[PDB]
């Protein structure tokens, strides 16, 4: 048969502090964001009733 | 005599946490700004040779 089948693996995603994992959820919960935020405050404004 | 002369006092500027003074240098050093920055970070970029 002239059919060539490939099964690629799940690609990795590089998180912060040189840690890589295939799941964004567990990867963020383990090592945090790639580019850290200098500070600790994110201010939110709400518009509605 | 024939003219009404008034010498006004030095006006008071309101600084943070209910403090007032006339000199902006001394008022800012001992009381701080009126609206405190919710955070601890100010990022400065430089452009030049």
């Amino acid at each position: 048969m002239t059919f060539e089948t490939r099964i690629f693996d799940e690609p990795e995603l590089e998180f912060g502090d040189h840690h890589h994992h295939q799941d964004p959820r567990l990867g963020l919960s383990e090592a945090g964001p790639l580019q850290t935020f200098l500070g600790d405050v994110i201010k939110i404004g709400v518009v509605g009733n």
